[PDB]
C-alpha cells in the first residue's frame, strides 16, 4: 500500500497465529512486539539502552505477515509501550520511504 | 526519492540556517530538534512522557528544508537523543511508507 503518515502507520501484523496492531516506525531499527509467544529457540537481546536496557527476547527468521505481506525477520518479543515495526522487517516488506 | 529502510532513514534537513542530519521517522508523531535556535515565539510543549515528560519548544510554521523539499511545519526545539522528523513534517514533505 501506501501509507501517508497523518496519522501512526499502524498496521495489522500477524504473527504466532496473533492479529496484532503495530506502529511502522522507520525509527526503530527491530520490531519488537508486546506478548506473543513465540515458538523455538530465542536469544536474549537487550533493547532500549536510554536510562538502562530492556531485555527481550529475540527470535529470529520469524514469519510475520504485515499487511498480507509475509515476511520473515526478527522479532523482538517483550515490553514495548506499542508493538513497533523496525526496520528489519519493513526492508522485507520492500517498505520504503517516498516522498 | 524512495528511502529504503536497511539504514537508518538519515537525512539532512535544513533548518535556523543550519543543516543539520535527522532521522526520518514514522514513529514520532512530532518533529524534534536539539540545538537549533529558532526566532520568534514558542510555546512549552511536553514531549514523551514515558518515566516524565520532556519539556521542549514549540515552534509552528518553521520553515525547514528535508532532502531538499522546502516545508513548514512544527518543530520542536529541545532535547532529544537523536533529531527527529515526525510525522507531521512527512505529510508536510508528502512522505509516504510504500510497499
Ligand atoms: C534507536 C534504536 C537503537 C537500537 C535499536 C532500535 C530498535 C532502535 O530504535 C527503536 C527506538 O528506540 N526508536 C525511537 C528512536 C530512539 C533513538 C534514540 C534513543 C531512543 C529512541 C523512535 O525512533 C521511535 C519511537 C516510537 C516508540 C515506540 C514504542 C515505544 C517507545 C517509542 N517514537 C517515540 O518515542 C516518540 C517520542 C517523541 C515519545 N513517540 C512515541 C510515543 C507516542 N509519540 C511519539 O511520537
Amino acid at each position: 500500500p501506501q501509507i501517508t503518515l497523518w496519522q501512526r502507520p499502524i498496521v495489522t501484523i500477524k504473527i504466532g497465529g496473533q492479529l496484532k496492531e503495530a506502529l511502522l516506525n522507520t525509527g526503530a531499527d527491530d520490531t519488537v512486539l508486546e506478548e506473543v509467544n513465540l515458538p523455538g529457540r530465542w536469544k536474549p537481546k537487550l533493547i532500549g539502552g536510554i536510562g538502562g536496557f530492556v531485555k527481550v527476547r529475540q527470535y529470529d527468521q520469524v514469519p510475520i505477515e504485515i499487511c498480507g505481506h509475509k515476511v520473515i525477520g526478527t522479532v523482538l518479543v517483550g515490553p514495548t509501550p506499542t508493538n513497533v515495526i523496525g526496520r528489519n522487517l519493513m526492508t522485507q516488506i520492500g517498505c520504503t520511504l517516498n516522498f
